[PDB]
């Protein structure tokens, strides 16, 4: 069942939320905020800048202070709050949903059904931990007795991207509250919407002042603030590999602060003779294409043996061609617009470079549309390794299939990037299953399957896609700090 | 390579180990110990009773007293222990598995190279084990600081089988020691020996006294003994379901002691149409016929898909022709003996009862030689489920092959018993291999293999097969008891 | 704040609940339930016996097939539920805690405040386990893939005791329930009234059917039944340790069905001269008569070093006269009755031994009122270690207050009992805090304080007051059965 | 005990060591070794530079290629190779520690009875885990299998300092190679050669070539190429805080390679009025002057409260004064020289700064000696907080005596520093050690102790004084990189 909201958005929320209360910016400036569907402007919201970093961390840091009620309440009620917080959007769902459509470019029926479903069952996981983080007692050497705390780090910045705001705020603010953090959150530039209306929740809720403060801005102001402030702990990072090496090393420059990102991809699939066909189709074709390639994970290398090769082309391109362009509001539509002018260039420029360096365009290649950043569903054939589409992440929707016949070849083909997100194997024969997703390079390596992602698994990059990993128990490791308490006893026992 | 002992092998140590002491019986009484392969009597062993259990008991609890050797000393050092004792029995490899080749009937070459390579390996696993058992900290609500601590339970009383004596001794002391508890030894009344070699090495080691007490003898009296005593604080135990039920009731009206039991099975394997088929012939084989079918995970009902059926009874009874019967000590003899009369009638009136109730004898089925307990191979087919050899563990070799053409129905045929300790599954499909392995009622699945066994996997029966699990990480808490410690704090913060 | 049920209270669910819907007992007996307080009826409920626990047992056993709703919904939902029951109860809170307070002599203050607070808080807590519980990949010997699932064991039998109804009620089927088995729970015959209003809102909130199903009835009939069942897989017991031994045994006898026991205690205080001494009064008194000494963990042997011991003796005596006695509905109400005749007769036979064996009695000693089964606060002082009040559990207001005056004794004379459910360490002395609760028998020590309970932490008894542990992350270990799964493969990578 | 070594020390093993052989400099280029003791030249050793450094990564990377004979060995052999490697350390125990002493101006009773035990337990600890490094099965969302493998990272850079090079070095290879990893080491300029010793033993050991890779060289040059390589995975490296800057920022500028840094500290311990006196004394004192200063953990801010200030100075002022310098090979003597000019010249100009800026000179505070890096072991009291000796890391034997009267006060004084290594706490009050543990912002807080370091306990810093851990449970995570797996299946069940 797919509800929608009865009467028009409104939009409220457009300040700076620090120490919960709405704070315009220091400067006095102010930002445009567009629909990329229509290209027009939805509303201006207050502009951050790096003296409105500063007000942020300093009443993060007193949220973090000995003896603060977010110190020294249960561990249990950080996780009742969270848990309060999910109900809360799940109340919101209508508004949230179509904010989130409306802003970033989104289908409706996805973010109503899946964004927003995801959001609210990966906050109540992490509400589940608060109070199962636990230290151990060690049996060290000697006359002593060791045990550890599993401490919240401090103050941590977190830095959202555009192509899943709700999602990938509470990927961050989850396990971050849960462990007993404060937060500076700065969500994208191109979507600080549905952020702000979360805050509003967040007081809502009853969180303690300044636990979580959102300032909204630019990545080069705002998110440089935050990844060279000398009081920020730790930072975390979704986004493009370039902006993650800044991250790292302005941390390295500042303070030594914490680093952990989740940066692109280019993820192979491997698809075996053997494969059930139109599963492998059906999962490769949405596992590049989902929400106009603007997922990380993209599916941007299919390699497809030879045998069957002609096959999943032809069956891949007949998917490709059943889309409905427009705008992701409107019920039936299937594909909406990209986020912005920068990114809709830099897709357009790569699949000119597809048809100069010869890969054989099966269908689209082009824009869409008088308004909004729409680009039509390309799919390219004969893709070699070489070319600019397979080496480059896209984040748009352009499908590459290439051909192989030796097995040992083709995973140096997949592993053979800087990048290692995710990876996809298909096939029926468990021997081949085991042994090619454990040679994988990739953070997650899905099996006839593709783009499942749920909170109770860790996910995150090897290599050049990311360091440290986010949800499931391990995620929440990256959200403590661990001290080491060691107590003269006169005589230990076992 | 296979080495060999260049003299033969003396009988040194016959009696009962005490505080690193050897002991006469209180009574006087002695019991003998035979060659299962001749029946001739090797030696005299001194008949520990009630009474030997008690100066036994007396001895671990004193070594378990706070502020004992053994209770103090670092984790690292009860490794350190452990990992020396396993570099002794790795030096007396040769005469141990003499030793156990001819009180046990066990094949020389498997002794050498599977019995005492697992039993050293299982040891230094176990040691590595040591400083590594840890508690927790704990987020308890109000202002209190919470911590376990995962205490040795204490005096362990420990029943070993006759089937496996030196690897069954090491599944039990090992864990055990590494947690920092104490053992009553009770070896089988068949197989003392090897583990009163091994009391021999704990004191060369430098166990301190008391950690390690064994005391040879009769079940119904030694090991009643144990069952009943009022200051042994667990009992772990290995053999059949039927005197499993006894242990587990004594505990109960004695003094409410802990209690793990690994018990028999009736283990099934399902064999798909699709499996290498030869593979799991020579696993399904090995999985029955494996030390005279005297393994407590005996593949002893084999399932296998009617398209199929024909030519894997054919296979396997090949298989089974190829034998070589004698004394086990003779190089190239590929089957010694049974253990004892009592178990040799057992078999061979079971053997009778496939035949008298319909089951289709492929070969073997009578007894062979003029001296030894030695039953020849045997194969039934077309057995049926309210057979005898389909319905009771027979602990002999003695195969049983069955048809099936339903999946859903083989699956329930598979769980159609009180037992559930292993199970087998043969397919090149995935989604088999995970779904019939999840839906069988069986602590180990072994797929598209049998009986693989090792130090770092957890072991143990679903239903009458037993409660608990040895060994892998999850063992090591059968051997712990937890202890909360919670301290009032004026103020705690995360 | 303390509100109250603004109209008087109806009962409503009387009878057996399987399948979600309520049934009349086969025979068609039903069995009278009575207020504590007044000696008076107040309704009739259907008295299950053997023939009823055999069809909540058949649905409990389909509820738990493979391809059940229960068996294949997320975990998350599992969770999901048991937050939604939660809630349920926290809407019901005042009816709840007045049917609490009324069917088990429980002051309403601590029924409303404590009780129900723990219930719900419980509940929240084993909600968040749910998606949380982990099996293991293992890098064992060889070339094979080895992971373990911790399945849920199946159908677990459940025997609640008359103390803590609602309480124990969700110690038992929130870990059983968030793991994923199926219960029949058979609460005590004193109070089976509030389970079955529990039973409504499990309905309520969508469980499937047959996942709990509620037998009320007597110890000896149903509670047997449970306990000598053919087909369920785990029975957990609370009560006396007499009970705990039959429970055991009849396991033991019949499918050998995992067990797991709380059973009472004799729990010590050990308090130091260097003691907060008023702190230590004041905790040791409230250990010991909390809900009318009606408490497993009770304080019921108080060691005081000799040169604070008259002190200690005389401010205890005057904390124990403040009480006031009656229904404990009526507000300002400080202690109401004991459970039944049974426990009744049971105490004031232990106060006359204390007596006759020559206590001192310094307060209390007999019942009170026309009606109801109370007791006199009852203080003795000068008590000895083989007095019938030093070594039997009272389950009565009786304290027992002792003398020593060396640490090494008392340690002995603490740990010299069968019992070990709990002890209380009162000192300033960081050394003496950490090394005195090291060398205390007890499953739970509190130091400076008692009787702190929390759904984080582990629960359970040494020695006879139990086996296993309930609540906290170790806790739900013995509601999984552990499974293995070894698969073949050509080649394995670390 | 102390034994020496009965003939004289000779160099043997001064080159690189690649693929389990010794190597040239690609250059050909060779520098010197120094005893600081004396300032004379030991030997020449192979100057490794980026050109070596990218032999060594090639070798590693081969070494921990899919299939490879460290990639496919069972994860128990890996722990064998380090158990036989600590095996070998301790053979050559005489060698290595006169070796550790003459190279690393180190008093050779402490190398002989602290540094090379160290070194053989923390590797026979590391040895047991490596069959325990476990992943997780997962109860995702949706019907479908996943588990986690927690594999090697790959190519570890690892840089070790001078204070412990034996120590470090085992710190360093022991988790990486338990967990499967391959190494490049870069052991400091000033201490190459008991690392070019190991390398031989890793060699004896049979652990396969490849896997550890040793390249002695400059900072600058060979530490430089590790930290900017586009194929070593991380680094790992302990050292200057200055230093630990320019790591972590290359690391983001090359290849994102993770990182883990053991800095510098500023440590500071809080001694209360009603501490154990002259344990504090002695454990202070030892905290700050162990090893000539040269320990990332010196306690070099003690604050102590008024009361007791007086008697603290005067009784540390005499403990400080019994020292005899001299070569760190001579009995009796004990204090040796500081490493090197560098560090000699930093630690005179620091002590002159507490002179200049009105620190009270004790005792000490200039050099000492006609050969050797020689400090006089210096006491300055009634240091305070803006003085250069109490901002920054001397790494010298200079004490800093402050005073406190507020508990409030003296915790935001120790926390007020960029560092954050350790910290200590000295009082007999139990909620005094629990509440100021908590709030101090140091990796470990030792209570009535110091510098009590073990390998069961994690070791490493909060804010600037690094990032991760090393050692116990948590230190293995961070040599694992984590892969999900999710398998699409027909049906899951719980
Ligand atoms: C000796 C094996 S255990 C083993 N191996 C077998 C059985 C049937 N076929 N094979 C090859 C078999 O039944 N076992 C066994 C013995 C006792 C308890 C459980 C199982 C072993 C391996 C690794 C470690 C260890 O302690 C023991
Ligand atoms: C109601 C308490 S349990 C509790 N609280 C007590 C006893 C004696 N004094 N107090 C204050 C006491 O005996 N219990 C208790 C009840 C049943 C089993 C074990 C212990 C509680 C707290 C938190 C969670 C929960 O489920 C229960
Ligand atoms: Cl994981
Ligand atoms: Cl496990
Ligand atoms: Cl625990
Ligand atoms: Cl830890
Ligand atoms: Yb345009
Ligand atoms: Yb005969
Ligand atoms: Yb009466
Ligand atoms: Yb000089």
């Amino acid at each position: 069942d797919l509800p929608v909201l009865l009467t028009d958005l409104k939009i409220q929320y457009t300040k700076i939320f620090i120490n919960n209360e709405w704070h315009d910016s220091v400067s006095g400036k102010k930002f445009p905020v567009f629909n990329p569907a229509t290209e027009e402007e939805l509303c201006q919201v207050e502009e951050g800048d790096k003296e409105d970093v500063d007000k942020a961390v300093k009443a993060a840091r007193q949220a973090f202070q000995i003896g603060s009620p977010w110190r020294t309440m249960d561990a249990s009620e950080r996780g009742r709050l969270l848990y309060k917080l999910a109900d809360l959007i799940e109340r919101d769902r209508l508004l949230l949903a179509t904010m989130e459509s409306m802003n970033g470019g989104k289908l409706y029926s996805n973010a109503y059904l899946s964004d927003l479903a995801g959001c609210i069952k990966t906050l109540r996981y992490c509400a589940g931990w608060a109070d199962k983080i636990q230290g151990r007692t060690i049996p060290i050497d000697g006359n002593f007795f060791t045990y550890t705390r599993h401490e919240p780090i401090g103050v941590c910045g977190q830095i959202i991207p555009w192509n899943f705001p709700l999602v990938m705020l509470i990927w961050k603010i989850g396990p971050a509250l849960s462990c007993g953090n404060t937060v500076v959150v700065k969500p994208a530039e191109q979507t600080p919407l549905t952020a702000l209306h979360v805050a509003s929740l967040i007081k809502e809720a009853g969180f303690p002042p300044g636990v979580v403060n959102i300032v909204p801005g630019y990545g080069p102001t705002a998110g440089a603030a935050i990844s060279s402030h000398m009081d920020i702990d730790k930072v975390a990072f979704t986004g493009s590999t370039e902006v993650g090496k800044l991250i790292k090393e302005a941390a390295g420059k500042s303070n030594l602060k914490r680093v952990t990102l989740e940066l692109g991809g280019k993820s192979p699939c491997i698809v075996l003779a053997d494969a059930d066909l139109d599963n492998a189709v059906e999962f490769a074709h949405h596992g590049v294409f989902y929400h106009q390639g603007q997922c990380c994970i993209a599916a941007s290398r299919i390699f497809v043996e030879e045998s069957i090769y002609d096959e999943f082309v032809r069956r891949s391109v007949e998917r490709a061609k059943k889309y409905i362009l427009g705008n992701p509001l409107t019920p039936g539509v299937t594909q909406g617009p990209q986020i912005d002018k920068e990114q809709y260039d830099k897709i357009l420029d790569l699949i000119e470079s597809g048809k100069k360096e010869g890969a054989k365009l099966e269908c689209g290649g082009g824009p869409w549309g008088n308004k909004g950043y729409f680009v039509q569903p390309t799919v390219f054939s004969n893709v070699t390794d070489e070319m600019r589409i397979a080496k480059e992440e896209i984040f748009g929707p352009v499908q590459q299939i290439m051909k192989f016949k030796s097995l040992d070849d083709v995973i140096k083909r997949a592993n053979n990037t800087f990048y290692g997100l995710s990876a996809g194997v298909f096939t029926k024969d468990i021997d081949k299953a085991i042994t090619i997703s454990s040679a994988l390079q990739a953070g997650t390596v899905w099996v006839n399957c593709y783009g499942v992602v749920s909170a109770q698994c860790p996910f995150g990059g090897f290599k050049m896609s990311g360091n440290g990993r986010e949800l499931g128990e391990y995620g929440f490791h990256e959200y403590t700090e661990v001290k080491t308490v060691t107590v003269k006893i006169s005589q230990k026992n076992s």
